[PDB]
Formats: C-alpha cells, structure tokens, sequence
C-alpha cells in the first residue's frame, strides 16, 4: 500500500473536470493499484473519502468510506460516478477535507441522492445514500467537477 | 497491458505544472503499473515518447523510446546540461494530433532522474532521443510544441 501526496486548495489539479476512465482500464491492475493506493492515503489522513483529482489523477473515480462521530462503512470505490437524483430535502452538516486542512464548516447538502456508479471490475451498480454518505459523495463527486467545499458556504 | 485516454490540444491539465513523484511512490506496484500503462499507451499510439499528463495524470514521470534504443523511463527528470549547439527537427504529439512542425531543440542534454526503484541516475542523449526528452519534459511544465 502506498501514500500519496495530496494536492491543497490553490492548486490548479483541483479545478478541472476529471476525465471518466475508459472501458479498458476497467478490471485492470493499473485500476486496482489506483483505487489502492487511494484507499491507503485516504486511511493515512483518516479520511471518510478521496477524489482521484487530489492525488494529481484527474481521472473519475472517488472512494466513500463513513464513520459516525451514521454508518461504520468499509470504502466503496466508485468509477464514473453519476447523481441521477438530489433529493428535495437539504440538510447542513460538517465537512472537512484532506486538500483544505486547515478548515473545517458547515455545508448545505441533498439529505439523499441516487448514483449510478461501476465497481472497479466494471459492474454497474445503483444506490441510495442518506445521511452523512450521501454528504460524503456529493463533496467527492464535486472534487471531480472542480469545485471544494469552502466554495459552498 | 492498459492502453489510457490521451488529452488533447486545450484540455487544462495538459497546462498545469506536474506535480514530483514522492518518496513513499519509489519502489510501488502502483508506479510500475503507471509506468507500464504509459509504456502500452505510447506503443498502440505508434509514440516514441510519452508524459503522464498527455494520460490525465499530473506526475513528473516520462518515458523516451526512438534510431533504435530500449525504452527509458525517468521519474522527477531534470535538464542539468545542454548544447548551445541547436538542431532543428520536425516533431508530432499525440495530444496535437494530425499535427507536424520544426522546433529547435538542444542537440545535446544531460537528464539527471529517478529509476522506478528510486535510484538518482544521470544520462547524456544526442539528436533525436534529446528531442524526445526536452519535448517530454515540456509537457510537464505545461508546454505544448505548436508554442515553440
Ligand atoms: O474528500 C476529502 O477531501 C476527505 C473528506 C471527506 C468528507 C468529510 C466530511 C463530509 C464530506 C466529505 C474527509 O475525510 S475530511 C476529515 C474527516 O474525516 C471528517 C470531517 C468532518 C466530519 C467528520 C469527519
Ligand atoms: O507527444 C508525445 O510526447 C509523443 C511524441 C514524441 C516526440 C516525437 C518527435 C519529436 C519529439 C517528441 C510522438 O511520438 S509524436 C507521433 C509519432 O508517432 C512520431 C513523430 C516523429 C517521428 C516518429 C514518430
Ligand atoms: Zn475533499
Ligand atoms: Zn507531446
């Protein structure tokens, strides 16, 4: 498992839409070791999640992984993820981020949201996330937009 | 062996300044496999050189594989040496396809990098290899050929 540096707010990689990963990269080593390697800088800053843009890979893939301080949930990797539906219900919670470290606020977010994802061997997948999940892909997804949460206060 | 989307001509990561390969990445299945994907990606292109931004990825890794010789993969490479002695080559990109032009590079560079395992090597390349380097190491400091 390898640690990654992790691209902070005023740098440009954190800006650009990411690129969605092709059909042939899916069920790949190469994609295993990227998703793993996320997984493992994500764990060594105890982050609930990762965008593939803030290790300088602007690719769309983006790790959730909740804990309450909400579900206790191992990371789910999620290739080319899409929000098919925001739900009408908004609620605020705390967010923070491993490319803004030195802050921490209040984000107004979809209570829930429906996504369309493939798994990293390429199945495609459809759920539901409530809660602090469902905050947690939608700062994730932004990540792959360009956008970070400060940006939504 | 994966073959990665190329960006092209005006997509912005093609413009940013890559970010160096840390220490933890030295010596990792995911840098051989990054390495491996470039490799693949450049050969199905019909490249002789490739940079990991033209693969969306904003690292300083390059690989150069002209005449003949086995490809080099450099992690963190630096120009330290060059000729004031210019030759004028005609280069393509694979992110500028179906796009060909003169550009003056050095005929001589001397390119300190990193292997794949970590090791600070240094190499001296002459004519068309030291075209290939100065044009991959362009493209991590966000510079396209059509600019020169
Ligand atoms: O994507 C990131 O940048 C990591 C991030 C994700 C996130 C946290 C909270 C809401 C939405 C997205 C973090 O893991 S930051 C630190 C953290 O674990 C945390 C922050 C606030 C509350 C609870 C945990
Ligand atoms: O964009 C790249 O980095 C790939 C590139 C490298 C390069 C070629 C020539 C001079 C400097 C750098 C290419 O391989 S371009 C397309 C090509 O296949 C080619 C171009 C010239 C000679 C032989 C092949
Ligand atoms: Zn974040
Ligand atoms: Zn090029």
């Amino acid at each position: 498992s390898v640690v990654l540096p992790v691209a902070k707010r005023g740098e440009d990689i954190l800006k650009l839409i990411a690129a969605p990963v092709s059909a042939n990269e899916l069920n790949s080593n190469w994609l295993y070791q990227l998703a793993d390697a996320m997984h493992a800088t994500m764990l060594e800053r105890n982050g609930v999640g990762i965008a593939a843009p803030q290790v300088y890979i602007s690719k769309r893939v983006i790790i959730v992984a909740s804990r309450p301080n909400a579900p206790e949930m191992n990371a789910v990797v999620m290739v080319n993820p899409e929000i098919l539906e925001f739900s009408s219900e908004t609620c605020l919670g705390e967010e923070g981020c491993l490319s803004v470290p030195d802050e921490r606020g209040q984000v107004e977010r979809a209570e829930m949201v429906k996504v369309k994802y493939l798994t990293l061997q390429g199945e495609a997948v459809e759920t539901i996330f409530h809660g602090f999940p469902a905050r947690i892909v939608q700062h994730e997804v932004d990540h792959l937009n360009g956008i970070l949460f400060v940006e939504r206060i």
